[PDB]
This record gives C-alpha cells, structure tokens and sequence, in this order.
C-alpha cells in the first residue's frame, strides 16, 4: 500500500539558463570630447 | 507499505546556468577628452 | 514497512553553472585626458 | 521496518561552478593624461 | 529494524568550483601621466 | 622718412582659449552586465 | 614721409574662445544589460 | 631714416591657454560584470 | 639711419598654457567583475 | 647708423607653462575580480 510520495515546492528537471550580456555600457568607437584644429 | 516519501523544498536534477558578460564598462576604442592642433 | 524518506531541503543533482566576467571596466583601447599638438 | 530516512538540509551532488573573471579594472591599451607637441 | 538514517546538515558529493581570476587591476599596456615633446 | 613696417604672418594679442572637457566617456552612475535574483 | 605700413596675413586683437564639452558620451544614470528576477 | 620693421612670422603677446581635462575615461560609479543571488 | 630691425619666426611674449588632465582612465569607484550570492 | 638688428627664430619673453596630471590610470575606488559569497 506505498504512498510513493514526491512532495517537492519546486522540483526542476533539465533546465538550461544562459545569461550572454555582450558590451554593455562599452566604447569599440571613439568618444571625443573636443576636436578643435585651425585656431588662429 | 512503505512510505517512499521525496520530501525537498528545492529539487534540481540536470541544471545548466551560464551567465555570460564580455566588455562590461570597457573601452576597446579611443576616448579622448581634447584634441586641438593647429592653435596659433 | 520502510519508510524510505528523503527529505532535503535543497536537493542538488548534477549542476554546472558557469559564470564568465570578460572585459568588465577595463581598457583595451587608448584614453587620453589631452592631445595637443602645433600651438604656437 | 527501516526508516531509510535521509534528512539533508542541503544536498548537493556532482555539482560544478566556475567563476571566471578577465581582465577586469584593467588596461591592455595607452592612457595617457596629456600628450603635448609642437608647442612654441 | 535499522534506521538507516542519514542526516546531514550539509551534504556535498563530488563538486568542483574553479575561481579563476586574470588581470584584475592590472596593466599590460601603458600608462603615461604626460609626454610633452617639442615645446620652445 | 621711416618704413615703420610691421610684417607679421600671424599676429595675436590678448587671446585667451579656454578648452574645458568635463566627463568625456566616464560613469558616475551604475553599469552592470547582469542582475540576476530568485532564479530556481 | 613714413610707410607706417602694417601687413599681417592674421591680425587678432582681444579674442577670447571658450570651449566647453561636458558629459561627452558619460553615463551617470544606470545601464543594465539583463535585469532578471523570479525565474522558476 | 630708420627702417624699424618688426618681421615676425608668428607673433603673440598676452596669450592664455588653459585645456582643462577633468574626468575622460573613467568610473566614479559601480561597474559590476554580473550580479546573481539566490540561485537554487 | 637704423634698421631698428626685429626678426624673429616666432616671437612669444606673456604666454601661459595650463594644461591640466585629473581622472583619465582611472576608478574612485567600485568596479566588481563578478558579485556572486545565494548560490545552492 | 646702427643697425640694432634682433634676428632670433624663436623668441619666448615671460612664458609660463604648468602640466598638471592627476591620477591618470589610478585606483582610489575597489577593483574585486569576483566577490562570492553564501555558495552551498
């Protein structure tokens, strides 16, 4: 007569997360404050 | 008449977490605060 | 009669987790505060 | 009549973590506070 | 009639953490406060 | 019968330049990769 | 019976610039590349 | 009968130049690659 | 009869270049590359 | 008849010139590769 059971609050089984953050908040190019040439 | 009881708040079988980040907050080209040339 | 319980809290089975940081707050790349060239 | 109990608040198997960090806070590239020529 | 009971706090079978940390705050490349070249 | 010639290519009097650059590609504020929480 | 000439290519007498560049491509606000919560 | 030329290719008298760089390239805020907590 | 001649390429007089660089690529704040919490 | 010539292919009178770097490439803030913490 089991009771065979499973209680479980959370049961996970197989799960695949990925996170991927590529570049954030991130300068490849220029950032320039000031260009100032020919000033006579 | 066993009971056979699982009984776990958290079950996890088989869990795959990547968390991923590239270039957070980085700079991989030029910033610059001034250029001047050419002042006379 | 067994019982046979488990009872675990958290129960763990086979879990890969990676967590990867590249590149966070670094530079790769040239900053300069000034570039000044030609002032007469 | 076992109990066969098992009573883990935490139990973790065949667990794997990798933390990785690169390069971070760090500079692979020129920082330069003034570059200044030619100045007359 | 045995217990066969397991209670452990913590279990940890087989696990493996790797902390791996490259280049944290560190320079590979240059830093210059000033160069200054060529001033009359 | 004075040539009292002046001849100059360039002449500057009384110039002032003023290059401010405040805050070029820097964070006063937070940037993160990831947040992640409560993940189960 | 004096030239009294002046001949400057560039005559520049009491000129002032300014040039101001602030929070050139800055962040003093937050930038977040995931934010997750709650996941199951 | 004097010549009194003044022949100067550059001249300049009185000249202020301030370059002023405060901040370029640079964290006073959190830069943070990944943040994660309570993952089961 | 005087030439009362001045010849001179360059001629400077009462210059002052301030040129100031504070805080190129450097951190007055946390830069973390990983925050890892709460992991079971 | 003199000929009171002054022929100098740089003249500089009175010239003041101040660099001034500070904490270019510097740390005054954390730098952590990773922090980990509560890991079961």
């Amino acid at each position: 007569d089991a009771e065979f059971r499973h209680d479980s609050g959370y049961e996970v089984h197989h799960q695949k997360l990925v996170f991927f953050a590529e570049d954030v908040g991130s300068n490849k190019g220029a950032i320039i404050g000031l260009m100032v040439g020919g000033v006579v």
